[PDB]
């Protein structure tokens, strides 16, 4: 039971499969393609977790034969969001899967997101952010780490996806080896758009210092810090 | 001595004022506004090295007040190309100033090039390049670093610039801290445009690995690694 679903309308299905691998069918996407979930607890262990984004039944890596997803009514999701609410912080040990079309990832959680043996497949892009989603009038505008100083931290087992990854976090503590398509690290209190394109700055109350050790086996590596004063330590 | 000219036609005019700072009056530039300068052995001290790159007479930082340099003929260099032509490595210890009309900057050296507390003043670019440049009918067209595996080495006392920074060659090994407004850091077998731009990469026979301890000061990082395998340790 790490991943715990929001009680109200974004809570997506949540159950497991033998071995303790965590399927979530996650919330009808809207007419932009997000599927917005909303968790109190968003955690991944060893057996890993499946995103169902299936609009027909076959078989998922994770987890075995899969129906197609109900919930997406015949449109899977360009984008599945998956929003942290509560104050609980997010430990990923284990594969995230999406089963089904291929789509964006987001993980957001202003409380902080642990990576550590995690990873991402059938992604085109994942993204970690530690801070929150902004919307108005119901659409996604893009996301906060303002008035944050909490940290996404990678761990010695690393972190590993096929796709293009983004690190965004106030600061960042990183000691494994981070595979992706390329890398993208931004650092800071910042607002950023759906795209991640920056559009503000503050300069936060005292230093975030960010570290990167261990290695980046990617083609296209960027970190785009934005606190200034504050550093880069390789 | 560190900084000794060609004899031939693109070398420029080397001396010293007291105090060792080294003075180079670089060679008339070309339509396309690139002075090419060539050089023996090209090595710079703490007493540092200024480019005059002066139409009028005025006061430098490292070197006191100088008149124009009469190789321009009137127009200044809008970059600086330095080329080392012989065996010889670069160990660059000090302050590179252009003195008079900002410019970028270029060092080529296939052999290898070592900063340990350099730096760049009144430059708008300033790029390392472990390669060599590429001419076509007299005009640069880009860099080279094809069938190379020397080292672009930074040591504990680092770089500083205020303005943005390249650094290209087959493996970085950096230990101290970059400053800059900009750091682009390409490494593997590769060919680039004028503006480097990635144009062909070839697979090194064997790895070719870079490493980054230290710090990087800078609020835009970039690396891109195209060596296949090869990775980028922190």
């Amino acid at each position: 039971n790490g991943i715990v679903p929001d009680a109200g309308h974004q809570g997506p299905d949540v159950s497991a499969v033998n071995g303790g691998t965590q399927v979530i069918n996650i919330v009808t996407p809207n007419n932009e393609g997000i599927s917005h979930n909303q968790y109190q607890d968003f955690n991944v262990g060893k057996p890993g977790a499946v995103f169902n984004n299936a609009l027909e039944a076959g078989q998922s890596q994770l987890a075995g034969h899969l129906n197609a997803n109900s919930n997406l009514n015949g449109q899977a999701a360009s984008l599945i969001l998956n929003e942290v609410v509560s104050r609980n912080p997010s430990f990923l040990l284990g594969q995230q899967e999406v089963f089904g079309i291929a789509a964006e990832y987001v993980l957001s959680n202003p409380n902080g997101i642990t990576c550590d043996g995690c990873g991402f497949i059938n992604t085109s892009r994942s993204s970690l952010v530690v801070g929150n989603p902004l919307f108005e009038n119901g659409q996604l505008k893009g996301y906060s780490t303002l008035n944050n100083t909490n940290l996404l931290s990678l761990g010695k087992n690393g972190l590993n996806t096929t796709g293009l990854l983004d690190l965004i976090a106030p600061r960042i503590d990183s000691r494994g080896k981070i595979t992706a398509a390329e890398i993208s690290a931004f650092t800071g209190q910042n607002t950023f758009s759906q795209h991640f394109d920056i559009l503000s700055s503050q300069k936060p109350v005292s230093a975030l210092d960010s570290y990167f050790f261990g290695s980046m086996q990617s083609g296209r590596i960027r970190i785009i810090n934005t606190a200034e004063g504050s550093g880069v330590k390789l």
